[PDB]
């Protein structure tokens, strides 16, 4: 049969995943499971729309949970809670916390038998697969991730928080002058501030000094004062015209030499249109490789770097050698 | 204790392996093993070399055998030989007969025990992989896969049977144009022509005559052929050098495109391919460790078996 499929969580991730459900025919959604009333939530697939608490009774009614809720506070509790339950993916993102996390997803994938993916998504996930991959292949070397162009939440809330800006849109934009000398091979030290420029799309409050609120942004502690910033100072009409988007991406680079002083360059890189659609492409692609595991009798937490590639396809082992190998 | 390694087959693979292996100080190399007489046979690395026919005597003594051979001449032999005793890997390239392969060597390996990692290198395997990704994460959509600008090894041994081919080296090198459309997301319609151009630099025999020479290389690729003096040649023709692109272009349910790129651009092919094997050979010691066995191809392969680093370790550090 299809494989089943459930959301935790109806925010863009949310969405992402209704969406790549569309492009993965062997894959059933059988309900979305929100903290909001769910009389009150619609979703574009009209699938059951279920609240958190029912998920328990719907535990032979789904193969694979995705968990699509924040990284900040929704997945800490989402994560192995759901867990003791389902065999589940998710894409958290926070790096410092991963072995935290990690730990207390594994517990409970262990303690049920269940398969746990976590940190599915472009970074911690495909990117983090590059970094890998990288030192191994070549392992004397250096690897550079650069991230973006893309919004920047944090900093679009600190730029909010100034007085006399009414909305804004911050972006991080990956330096094309540092990306070139990494593929040339020179290898050199790049910090954040060598890496990223940073762009931001203001809006005034009404008889605000632009003046002003441009000198707190650039001036801003942590947040800008030691990147190039640049702050352009526009329309609500123009935020919502052209900065309403997710697109984001950034480049992954291993420049490394072989032993005979042989520059050996590997550079993996991403444009999206849609990060939350990306990512949760990704996130249902793993959801088949979590059913496969389940199958076979598998359980615990996992990581992208526990996961043969050949699991993520529909094809067989036969057809993937002969199509893609 | 370190990983054991052999070589089997001292050609650019295998001078490259050696390199690798410095690279790589969880392994140790133990022998390489050669058809020719090994006496006669020189290794930079300076350790014991062998004729295969000894092969087996150092079946406890090796751990993973990395098998240097060529694809089409050696490997279909030499591949489900050492499978008999040994836990291998091999680079075997020829797209068309890795089916075949890959039954031959798994039959061998089922038999024995050991684990064989089939095709790994560039392109099959780091490129294979990222095809695969590509597709799983974006289904609607194209896949590109470019290759050079690099030496073509097999199409400039092929150049150097013709008569009057005092020598000879072919690129096949992507056409700019066809990259930059792909990368556009533009999902360009290419044809073969488009994509690719093939360069020949040809040294003549003295007496031989070009016309017959051009027209014997170029009777579906624009294929320029140059006719070249030894020193040219030496000058500017001596580096192995390749790489490419492999590109997935495709689309979201709601019509977002999205993009996915992954590239080589390698001064050094054999070296590169090498530096794989390597990788590779210490997840087969891994899967021996765990009781596995069979044959297995790149898409079978963990990432994490590939490093020296705790599990644990990359999840902090890479992750
Ligand atoms: N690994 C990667 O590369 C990667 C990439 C991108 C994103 N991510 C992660 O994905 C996480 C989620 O991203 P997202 O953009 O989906 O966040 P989001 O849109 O804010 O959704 C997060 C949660 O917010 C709740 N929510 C949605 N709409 C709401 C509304 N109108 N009112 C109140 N609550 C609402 C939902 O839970 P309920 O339905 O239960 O209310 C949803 O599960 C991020 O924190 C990020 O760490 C990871
Ligand atoms: N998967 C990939 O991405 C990828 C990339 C690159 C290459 N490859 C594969 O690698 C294969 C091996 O390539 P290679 O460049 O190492 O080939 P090579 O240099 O031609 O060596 C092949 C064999 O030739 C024998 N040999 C070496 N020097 C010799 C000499 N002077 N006289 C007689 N015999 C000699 C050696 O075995 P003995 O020591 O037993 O004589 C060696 O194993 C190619 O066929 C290609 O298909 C794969």
């Amino acid at each position: 049969s299809k494989i089943r499929i459930g959301i935790v969580g109806y925010g863009n991730l949310g969405r992402g995943v209704e969406a790549a459900i569309q492009q993965n025919p062997d894959m059933e959604l059988v309900a979305v499971f929100t903290r909001r009333d769910p009389k009150t939530v619609a979703v574009k697939s009209n699938v059951k729309v279920l609240h958190v608490d029912d998920a328990q009774s719907y535990k032979d009614e789904i193969d694979v949970m995705i968990l699509c809720g924040g990284s900040a506070t929704d997945l800490p509790e989402q994560g192995p809670y759901f867990a003791q339950y389902f065999n589940t993916i998710d894409s958290f993102a926070t790096h410092a916390r991963i072995p935290d996390y990690f730990d207390a997803v594994n517990a409970a994938a262990e303690q049920s038998g269940k398969v746990a993916i976590i940190s599915v998504g472009w970074d911690p996930g495909l990117f983090s697969l590059n970094r890998l991959l990288g030192e191994v292949v070549l392992p004397v070397g250096n690897t550079y991730t650069f991230w973006g162009k893309g919004v920047s939440l944090g900093h679009s809330g600190a730029i909010r928080r100034i007085q006399g800006v009414k909305n804004a849109v911050q972006y991080i934009i990956p330096i094309d002058e540092a990306v070139n000398r990494v593929r040339s091979g020179e290898n050199p030290e790049l910090s954040t501030r060598e890496k990223h420029a940073m762009e931001c799309f203001v809006v005034l409050e009404e008889g605000a000094d632009p003046a002003k609120v441009e000198h707190e942004i650039k001036t801003m502690p942590n947040f800008f004062d030691e990147y190039d910033t640049t702050v352009h100072f526009i329309s609500e009409e123009e935020l919502k015209q052209n900065h309403s988007g997710m697109p984001n991406g950034g480049f992954v680079i291993r420049s490394g030499k072989s032993d005979e002083g042989h520059k050996q360059i590997i550079e993996f890189s991403l444009n999206l249109e849609s990060n939350p659609m990306f990512t949760s492409s990704a996130l249902v692609a793993y959801a088949r490789a979590a059913y496969r595991l389940s199958q076979n009798g598998d359980k615990g937490a996992k990581t992208v770097f526990d996961i043969p590639f050949g699991l993520l396809s529909p094809k067989s082992p036969e057809d993937l050698r002969k199509e893609l190998l």
